[PDB]
DNA sequence: TGCAGGCGCGCCTGCA
DNA sequence: TGCAGGCGCGCCTGCA
């Protein structure tokens, strides 16, 4: 997909054959997700071009359990693409603190939760 | 063209 | 309660 192409320019890091197509097809689940919303992946590819500029939320529906499987695996959504496009050492959900600037962010319990990922700063997890 | 095979969501179990 | 992983219906789409 040329979108998906568009987006892993964005990608942080060095990975494995291997885990470099699980991200592809954690980034196509995205796409396929956000193509029924209107003006979604140009929300998302503005957020990612320019970093340091106020960007809106990017959301995808949230499971009763926060998890989303891509290829048999299981995580939360905005770890797995704050990982691919912003820390790719990223541990978990308690390193993530939403920005203010955020409506639906992870844990807030709303019909919506948003993956755009410069819409969470990292913090050390506690104890 | 269409439906079969692939695989995610949502249920569960099991520690902790 | 949180979190990891098994399982199978049901939605989807790729290739017969
Ligand atoms: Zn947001």
């Amino acid at each position: 997909s040329p979108a998906v192409k568009r987006l892993l320019g964005w990608k942080q890091g060095e990975q494995n054959g291997q885990e470099e197509k699980w991200a592809e097809k954690a980034v196509d689940a995205l796409v396929k997700k956000l193509k029924k919303k209107k003006g979604a992946m140009e929300e998302l590819e503005k957020a990612l071009s320019s970093p340091g500029q106020p960007s809106k939320c990017v959301t995808i529906p949230r499971s009763l359990d926060g998890r989303l499987q891509v290829s048999h695996r299981k995580g939360l959504p905005h770890v797995i693409y704050c990982r691919v496009w912003r820390w790719p050492d990223l541990q978990s959900h308690h390193e993530l603190k939403p920005l203010d600037i955020c409506e639906f962010p992870f844990g807030s319990k709303q019909k919506e939760v948003c993956i755009n990922p410069y819409h969470y700063k990292r913090v050390e997890s506690p104890v």
